[PDB]
Order: structure tokens, then sequence, then C-alpha cells
């Protein structure tokens, strides 16, 4: 809790200009320090580069020892790093504490994608002893976003570290407080000089990162406008890696389940879990046309209208906490006017609970006939769309060029069947929130929510690239030459 | 047999672009003629690729795999005359045009094990749920093909796209346009779909209209790293296509401490002269200790080098290698090697040009052990040799490029091969074979300026597929233990 930067194993102050964090509620200040400069940032990644050279020589179970050993540390602190958590997004302690869990459900299952999907074998083919192994890439920037700033930087980092890649962290600047909380676990974990460097600060710190020509690779979680920037600044350079995850406009059916509540509760996790700021949270509720509809919006509007939304630390847990900022927030509010002054209908308001804070009411608003903007965000903000025809429901769906998550809540599995063959999106649920996803599996969008390297399971294909060899244990003549070969 | 015809949505038409031949690289005469697809053609192509997409992804994967081997059984049925094809247009002699052949077949059963294990189909229990992970095709998909290998490396990405689900506009090279519409007509007698491949001959206005077309989904191309770089910056920004890039390299071959003269000197002339010297993976560099024990080998591999024979792809005795693809490409080798020796370099052996308007190329090697020369990817049989001191001083020459194909050694010694792999930035890296020799069980991708990290072969899957996860129910239900704050 000191606000420096920490390259090749030292913790200095950094040498740009001062910012802070501040808690989204009560506005006081939970973290500040120095933006790392140009030259912090040269010096984090010269001496990564530095690092590697050792780093990728140790054998893969003295690597896997370490990133354990940060496992063994995440559980030590499991609550000190959720009360971080809390204190710096508003996410409340229940749920940060969550986001701990997944952190070091990270390791094993990495371990696992890494033997499977980048890992050695062995065979006798045709052209002689076959053999396949990966490599790393070298220095990795990594850059985390500001909702999951634990678990999914980390979603990244033990991929990469397990692979023998060196690591330039630059968080969010709105999150650096758990973010040099976690690079000082890796510290106590024993991880050498180099390996991972932490470089705070905002706009003008990652620039100098992703501009800079000797990094390997970049992973970007973040917003899909920035990606593309990202994207488009690397065209041209396919000899580093780029690994893009990115936002979408996530689409919930809903059409004929016997279990009303049921119904209910895993529509409202999609939602509003985290206050809406879940990658994957569905933003457009797609529920059938009339009677057989009706009931369910009134039972989720009833419901959701009974969300609790309080401080990080309430004395009896909220379901949701603040959004990330009292400016977020504020357009927030914004985004729903926008909506009602183009004609669709508040079902639930989504109101400011606090005068200058982000804590928001869960928000519903009916666009059934209404042109509204296909745009990503973060928020409590659901925006539902009646049809007729299932075919209907699913012309809907796919109206986006995003792509990240998409389901349906049905009894019918032949419905779930239907939503699979033919919606275009990267996680597709059936009878389980949008928001719950599983580690073990790749978690990517297509269109405009990635760039073709999945995450989570997949993680391991972007972290390193194959090597092929043919053996043959002494080069000698073969038993039929090929022609015009005189000895 | 052959006609100069686009071939779209089922149907051979008159290319409407300008009219263009493919002209024998020894002999000067027409193999083929017929009509460039202009920009019109090409969007027709795609337009239709893209409507077939849409029942063809629907084909189950045992019915898709069906027809893919009917190609295949097509290719036994037909291999002599895609060999003589291959070797009419491109030079490479009959023997190894067959060897190609065999190698388009080869490349079904591997990709079918591929696809199953890169991008298949499981299921699992685990703490959200009933998990359950599939792949789909990403739609239509543009492949771009090379001259060298005009029907193993473009069939390395058709075969794996067209069995994940993909429909394909295929623009084959300009120089090997016969191979491509003699390959799209198996296709055709395999029962494929009307739309589902399309052939759109042309130059570089029709690989414009094709790479720059708003409503591919993909492009997936093999070629120069120089327009490999050109079409990674037209993508930037673009993350939503999937491109991947097979380009060249400039791959170095070490040779120390042999006890089998004979043996290293047979695997480092296949290394860089198998095919003129035009496979991507071929030798470009060798590396050889100084002094006496190397002195030997570059003497004994001068020696059996000058004795190589080189003729006409179908020669009454086969000659080991042929023509390289063009008197143009012929003309630019002769001057690179005039440029090394007026650069300081020294010939140890003289490319010459058999015979005068041809592509026909004697072997070369040129010692620029002390001259600093240009780090440029290039096909045809002109090897360089840069003598070492200290095996580190191998490394540091090998690693001394922006490209990252191949890389290899020949050695008694495994542990020199250890240290070259612990330390080498290439994807394929061979001990004691020859560096043409590769694996379509394994991936086969370069690093560096050689590739963007979408290996082919058995990676192809990879580019080929994208994954949905999904976690499963079966009747939405409130858990055991409910969250805070959701009142019923
Ligand atoms: C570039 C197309 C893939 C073909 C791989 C074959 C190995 C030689
Ligand atoms: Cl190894």
């Amino acid at each position: 809790l000191t606000g420096n930067v920490y390259i090749d194993g030292l913790w200095l102050p950094g040498h740009g200009a001062p910012f802070e964090s501040v808690q989204p509620v009560t506005g006081e200040t939970v973290w500040d320090g120095n933006a790392a400069s140009l030259e912090d940032v040269d010096a984090a990644v010269r001496e990564a580069r530095k690092a590697f050279l050792a780093w990728r020589r140790k054998s893969l179970a003295e690597r896997q020892a370490v990133i354990e050993a940060f496992g063994e540390l995440l559980e030590a602190n499991k609550e000190e790093l959720a009360h971080q958590i809390g204190l710096e997004t508003g996410k409340p302690l229940w749920e940060s504490r969550t986001e701990v869990a997944a952190m070091m459900g990270k390791i094993p299952i990495s371990v696992k994608a890494y033997n499977e999907r980048t890992g050695h074998t062995e065979s006798d083919v045709a052209g002689g002893h076959a053999v396949l192994r990966h490599r790393p890439h070298g220095v990795v920037a990594v850059f985390g976003p500001y909702n999951f700033p634990g678990h999914l930087p980390n979603g990244h980092i033990v991929p990469a570290l397990l692979a023998g890649n060196t690591v330039v962290f630059k968080p969010s600047e709105l999150t650096p407080g758990v973010a040099e909380l976690t690079v000082r676990l890796w510290e106590k974990a024993g991880l050498p000089d180099g390996v991972i460097n932490l470089v705070q600060g905002g706009s003008d710190t990652g620039k100098c990162l992703a501009r800079h020509s000797l990094i390997d690779g970049l992973f970007f979680t973040g917003s899909s406008t920035v990606g593309h920037l990202l994207h488009e600044q690397f065209g041209g350079q396919p000899e580093k890696i780029l690994a893009l995850e990115m936002g979408g406009n996530n689409p919930l059916i809903v059409q004929n389940v016997s279990d009303l509540d049921g119904a209910v509760h895993h529509a409202l996790q999609s939602a509003f879990l985290s206050a809406g700021q879940r990658c994957t949270c569905a933003r457009r509720l797609l529920v059938p046309k009339g009677k057989k509809g009706d009931e369910f919006l009134a039972r989720l509007v009833e419901v959701a209208a009974r969300i609790t939304v309080a401080e990080f630390d309430a004395d009896p847990q909220p379901f949701m906490g603040s959004v990330i900022s009292a400016e977020a927030a504020n357009q927030l509010l914004k985004a729903q006017a926008a909506m009602l002054e183009k004609g669709a209908t508040s079902l639930l308001e989504m109101k400011q609970l606090k005068p200058d804070t982000g804590l928001l009411s869960p928000g519903i608003v009916d666009a059934t006939g209404i042109e509204l903007e296909d745009q990503e965000f973060f928020g409590p903000l659901l925006t539902v769309y009646r049809y007729k025809g299932f075919d209907e429901a699913l012309e809907l769906a796919n109206n986006t060029r995003y792509g990240l998550s998409a389901g349906i809540l049905s009894d019918d599995r032949k419905l779930y069947n239907r939503l699979v063959e033919e919606v275009r999106a990267g996680i597709v649920n059936w009878n389980r929130p949008l928001t719950g996803a599983s580690s073990a599996a790749p978690f990517g969008g297509v269109g405009a929510s990635g760039n073709h390297r999945p995450s989570a399971y997949y993680a391991a294909d972007y972290c390193a690239w194959p090597m092929a060899s043919l053996e043959a244990g002494k080069s000698e003549l073969p038993d039929s030459l090929a022609p015009g070969l005189n000895f």
C-alpha cells in the first residue's frame, strides 16, 4: 500500500504525474501514487526482456511451483484482497471474495490447459522421430480492466508466466490498489526480479507500453473501442501477438418456462450481477409478446425492484454495489434518459441512490419498437424487446455486431438447440445466468468482442507458440536416393 | 480438359477481367489461358459463397467429411494427371510432383484428427452446471495460393476450412492457374455443393478485390512476407475477420561434428536445393565451423552439388530438380548472387542459367563469411555459407534474422541440438533431417516475420473454427443457497 511502481524487483516511485483512486460511494482516496512515465515503462520492458532469458530457462515445474505458492498466498490473504477489491470498485465483499476464489481456481486449470493445448508430445512419424513443444513469446504487456481487477488480469498473467513469458502489468487507473496488492503477493511468492513489472498510470502510461518496440505480445481486456484502436496500431506488425478480450451486447431469451421465480432469478443474475458490470451481462432481454410473456416481466420487475444496493461493506450485504464512479453513474442516467426520449418505456426506473455516488438502482426499459444504438456498456440498465415467432427472437439476438454471450431460459431443449445452431456468440447458456462461465472452457467472443484469441482455457494458445522437430540421431544416406544425387 | 473459366456457384463461366496465360517455365509454350476474375466476378463469388455457407454449416461433420474423403479418392484416381499438371506448370520434376499429390491426400485423415482434437465437441459436469464445448466455422474465407506447391499448400487451408463448415473463394497464383482449375474440378466431381468452393483466377487486381471485399469472414494466405504484411496492415482495425499468414523465412542450417560426411552432405543438399530451393523451409544460410573438419565438408558439399541434375519436369531420366518458376525469377536470382559477389562475398559454386530464356538454374553456393548481406527471403537454388568459431557464434548467426520459419543442425552431438532448441526462434527445428522435412501431423508455422501466430498443418483447425462454450441446466430454478438482496 505505497503507490510505487515495481520494476526488476524494486518498489520505486513513478516518474510520472500523481493520481489517486477514490472510493466510488464515499469519494475518499483509497490509493495515490505517480503514473509510470515513458522511461519507467521503457525500464520495465527492458528489464522484463532481461529477466526473460533466465525465466524461460526454468523448467515448467519450477515456474509452476512459484505460481502455486502465489496461489497459497492468495488463500492466506483471501479476505484482505477481497477487501481491497470491494473498496476500490464498489463490489460487495460477498462478491469480491468470489473474485479471489476464481483467481485461485485459475491456477490448476491453467496448468491443465498448458499441458493439453501447448504441451510436449512425441511420435514416430514418416519423416523420422517427431517432437513438439511450445515456447514463450518474451515480454507481454497485460492491460487490466476495472470490473474484475484481480481475476481478469490474473487470467492473462498466470498462463503467460506459466509458459515462460515475463509480464509488464498496466492496470486500469481506477483499480491501481488491487493490482499493487496482487503484485506484492507475486513477490512474496518468490517470483524472480523482472519476471513481473507493475507500471501504474492512465492513458499516457498505456500508450507508452502499447507502442514499446520491445514487447513481444499484448494481452488486453477492456473496451471494444480501445481494443480496435490497439488492433489498428498493430496492423502491419504480425511479429507481436495481440490478444483482445472485449465487451458485448448480450441477449437473453425467456420463452416457455414452468418455474416462474427460477427464471426470474437467472434473469436478474444475468443483467444486474456486479451492478451490471460483468462483461457477459445480459443487456437485451427477449421475451415473447403477449399473454404467455407478460407475467414474467411483472414478477421480474417486482423482484428486481427489491434488489438491495449499498456500500461494498454494508452491515448486511447487498446483492450488488455501486458503479465504478459517480461519473459513470451520470452517463448511465443520461443513457436511459436518451432511450425514453427515443420512444422506449420504463418498466423499473434506475435511480441514483445517494447524491454524488455511483450507487444506482436497477433499471428496465422496453424499446420494443424503438431503434437504440448498438453499444457495449457497464451498468444495471436492461432493455427489453418483445417478439412473436422464436425465429424473430433469433433475428433480434443476432442484431448486433458484438458476439460475446447469448442465452435462453426455457423448458424446451430444442429452443436452445436452435439458438446454438444460429447464434454467433462465444458463450451460450441454457437455464443458467449469462454471467456464469467455466474457466475450464474457452472464454471469447467473435464479431466485435475479440480477435479470435479466446481466453480462459484457451489462453494457453496465445501464451506459447509451437516448435516442431523431426529428429534422426545421425545424418546418413537414405536407402533410396533421389535422382541426380551422385556420391 | 482445361477451359480457363472461373468457377462460381457451381457454374464454369468465362472471367470478365483481362486475359492472361500461364506458360511452361522451360518450354515457353502456353499451358493455360483464361480471363482474370473481375471486380464483379469476385463480388459474385463472395456473395454466393456467403449464401452457400448457410446450408453447408448445417450439414453434419460426417456429411462434410464424407465429401472431403470422396475428394481424396478422386485425388488418388487422378494422381498422375494432377502430378503432370503440377510438373508442367511449375517445372517441378514428376517424381516430386507425385509427392505433392500424396501430401494432398495425407492432408485429409490428418485434418480430420486435428479437427476432433483441437476444435471438436466435449462435455463435463462442473460447478456452474453441465458444460458443453462446440466449434463453429467463420463464414466465407478467401484462400490465396502460392506457386511453389500449387496443390498441397492451398489444400492445407481448404481441407480444414471446408471440413469445419466454411466456404471458400480460392484465388490461386497467376503462375499456377491450371493446377487450381484441375483441383477445383476434382472438388466438383466429389459432390461439393454449389458455391461451397469458388475459383477466381487472376493476378494482383483480382487478389486485391477479394482481399478487400467487405464480406469475407476470413483470409488465409501463403506467400511472400512483404504481401503478408500488407494484408496484416489492411486488416488493422478489423479484428472481426480472422487472418492466417504463412510466409517465408531466412532459414539457417548448422553442420558441426558429423562422422558420416556424405550423409551430412546429403541432408545439406536436400535442405538447400530440393524443388530448386523453392520450398518455404529451404536452408538459405549454411553455417559451418571454421577450419579443418568443415573445409572438408564444404569441399565435399561443393563437389556433389556440382553433379546435381536439372532438367525438364518430364526428362527421360528424372533430374534432381527442375526450373525455377519463371525466367523473370531466374533473372532476379542471378542478379542476387551478382550483388553478393559485388559485395565482397566469394563464389564457391556459380549458379548458371542452363538455357537462355528459362528458369533453369544450376545450384549456387556463396561464402559471405565476413560480408553483410540483406535479411531477405527468396525462392531459388542459391545458398550462402558463413564460417564460424564457437558454437555460441553459430547460435548468434542463426538468430541473426527477423524471420523465424525453419532452423536445423546436422550433428552427432545431441547437446548441440539441445542448445539450438533452447535458443533458436523458429517454428520448425530439425536434427539430422533435411530442413525441407515437415510433418503434417504437427503444427507448421514460423514466428517473427514468417507468420502471425496462426500456424497451419495440424493447427490449421485452430483458425478454421471458433469455440462456443455452454453451461446447461435443463430448467431454470432457484439455487439451494441464494444470494443476498433477491426478495421473493
Ligand atoms: Cl524444451
